[PDB]
């Protein structure tokens, strides 16, 4: 099996990680570690680094890669929580897929059961469509990332679960992406704007025409699908049961201070991406946004699809501390 | 000018960076470092990160991007070299191709010529093709990404000009790579086996049966093609005169240990590189080769090319030190 020689792959060039069997699932070789909130995500295999590669220190405790582009099921998500809980409680963050919601519901129950502290986030940052044919409402995709490094910097700072859970449906109420590709994982010189990370269809399809326009395209979608009002479950692990609570996002406005990131979705060469991240510039600067940190890489792909996402978080100081905040994971690492 | 997009995206991104105009060129933020010996490379643009995603701590001083896939001219190599200059030499990696070496020897003379004490480092690393279309020798490839963080660690700690210059080309020595395309930046279900960075044709063009297949065919042609002798030219900033020298490698053999660097040509999925190293691990094991480190990645790419390269070089305790020594730049990081 492919999968299980890749995963095999993984586990050997990254002695911090545990790679399990029955089930597969992947943890920091240090878990559990006790006295902080667990930190927990997973998905399809094929997004890759997203989720393994944010397996580390001052972010995710494990994560449950599934088969291409389909979630775990929940016995991965179950024992992998089981293995990395600390005393202080688990945090799901899943991606608003039907798959994925299903799945790591499905899983907290189980947990729940189990005797486990755990509550969820969901991540619905993808502006383009809503009800996609996966998906209730807007897709997750790659403010995810963002939020995994910044609610794991607030679990290994020793946030309670509460605190944490807060912090990450805060965050995904603020970041707004967006995604393109030239080419699947149609028509030449034509793009799928607003694509999935699945390969989900866009907006429509529409001629590519520059680099420069396509990013002012994709800058104007943010700017002007930024609200939206709806529904999102979390586990109440007091009461033992999903509240259905109504969750707000402003847009993007003159003033606002972002974290961006400018992210390849396959195959898009670096030079490509530094152009795109140019122009973002650019049209930030003329909006008011305030730039305050980047990160511009392959960070959450579909298969080798070439195309490339946007995402701007919305942050505050205390926001910043928390992403200044030493990670030390596969795909991302810095220190103090 | 796209290009001019692409370092103004770039410079944007890293404050820990310089990009200069007139002529154009990139160094550290804080260079001149004083006292230390500084360290410079570049090349064609196309080859994203390398080799501007390797300026800073424990790393390059600075970098000569030229057009796409054209060496940088000899003005823009000497005043990034002024620029950088701690008045303990200057010293030049040059990946072996006629441009690069061309160009960067005018530079170098160039720069005696104006008082500067420097010297060079020839790369060529890629056993495949023997006088390719634009290299007399073997062509310069990912190794030397490689031999920039060691010479880099180097440099850094306090290592003289000579110190810094013998220990990269001992390093140049003793990494040996091979890289596939199975698309350009022809036939269905073939492949370049043996292709170069800028497109240059292999040894030849083969079916692609599976990925352990091709890395079995790649791995035997590094220990195979192991053996070599040629005359590298180098500058002895004494005599202010070219030498020329006999360089032997010899063949990778049980008993080594090696760092890998298994490399993303371009459009390679991540999952794939995992599974690629899967492979040669195995493949190590079983010829006595002991891999203490690796990089996985997209470190020395051809545009969008459809493909990956790997490397193996022999270390030592020493040489593994200087590895696991501090590197702070936009592609690699990691402290103590």
């Amino acid at each position: 099996d492919v999968l299980d020689e890749q995963l095999a792959g993984l586990a050997k060039a990254h002695p911090s990680l545990t790679l399990h069997q029955d089930p597969v699932y992947v943890t920091r070789a240090d878990a559990p570690v006790a006295g902080k909130v667990a930190l927990l995500s997973g998905g399809g295999s094929g997004h890759e680094p997203m989720h393994c590669g944010y397996i580390g220190q001052g972010m995710l405790s494990g994560a449950c890669p599934g088969e291409i582009f389909t979630s775990p099921t929940p016995d991965k998500i179950f024992e992998c929580a089981m293995q990395v809980d600390g005393g202080e409680g688990v945090l799901l963050i899943i991606k608003n897929y039907t798959g994925d919601i299903l799945n790591f519901e499905t899983a907290t129950e189980l947990l729940h059961d189990s005797g486990v502290k755990v509550t969820t986030v969901v991540i619905d940052d993808d502006v383009a469509v809503k009800d996609s044919l996966y998906t209730a409402g807007r897709r997750g995709v790659a403010n995810t990332v963002l939020i995994e490094k910044l609610v794991g910097a607030a679990a290994e700072r020793g946030d309670s679960l509460d605190a944490c859970a807060e912090l990450g449906r805060k965050l995904n109420n603020q970041g707004h992406s967006i995604g393109i590709a030239l080419g699947a994982c149609l028509a030449d010189n034509e793009m799928e704007f607003g694509v999935g990370i699945h390969g989900e269809p866009g907006i429509d399809r529409r001629p590519f025409s520059s680099l420069d326009q396509t990013v002012d395209e994709m800058f104007d979608t943010l700017l002007v699908n930024g609200s939206y009002h709806r529904t999102l479950r979390f586990w109440d692990y007091q009461q033992g049961s999903w509240q259905e609570e109504q969750q707000t996002k402003q847009p993007l406005q003159s003033g606002d201070r972002v974290i961006a990131l400018v992210n390849n979705l396959g195959a898009t060469p670096l030079s490509e991406l530094y152009g795109v991240y140019n122009r973002l510039t650019t049209r930030c600067q003329q909006a008011g946004l305030t730039i305050e940190r980047n990160l511009i890489g392959a960070y959450c792909t579909s298969l080798d699809m070439t195309g490339f996402s946007i995402t701007l978080l919305k942050v505050d100081d205390e926001t910043l501390a928390l992403w200044d905040a030493p990670v030390h994971t596969p795909a991302l690492n810095w220190g103090k």
